[PDB]
């Protein structure tokens, strides 16, 4: 269990690393809907999620198991797929980062 959470933390650090920054950056911080002019964001997305929040939860030992961690990372991608039309660049970025996540998550100890 501790082992599985270390795997999860490893994945998190990878998603935040420079290697993936070209497509990970939209997911680093909470969506600032006002700043981006997205005045419908919080009406469509009722459970915002982002990598800084996942990191805080990991650092605070909020996550009790790998499934809980994965549900939050996946929620983050789902919010992007819900809000944005599927041909938008940010959706392509989400799909690429989700590929990174899913392939490594699958190597669960
Ligand atoms: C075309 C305008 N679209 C938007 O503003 C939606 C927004 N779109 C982007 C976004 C990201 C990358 C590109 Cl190339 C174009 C738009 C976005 C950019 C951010 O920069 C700090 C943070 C969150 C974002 N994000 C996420 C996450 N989900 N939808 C969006
Ligand atoms: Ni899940």
């Amino acid at each position: 269990l501790s082992e599985q959470l270390k795997h999860c933390n490893g994945i998190l650090k990878e998603l935040l690393s420079k290697k993936h920054a070209a497509y990970a950056f939209p997911f680093y911080k909470p969506v600032d809907a006002s700043a981006l002019g997205l005045h419908d964001y919080h009406d469509i997305i009722k459970h915002p999620m982002d990598l800084s929040t996942v990191k805080r939860k990991m650092e605070n030992r909020d996550y009790r198991d790998a499934q809980e961690f994965a549900a939050d990372v996946r929620l983050m991608f789902s919010n992007c797929y819900k809000y944005n039309p599927p041909d938008h660049d940010v959706v392509a970025m989400a799909r690429k980062l989700q590929d990174v996540f899913e392939f490594r998550y699958a190597k669960m100890p």
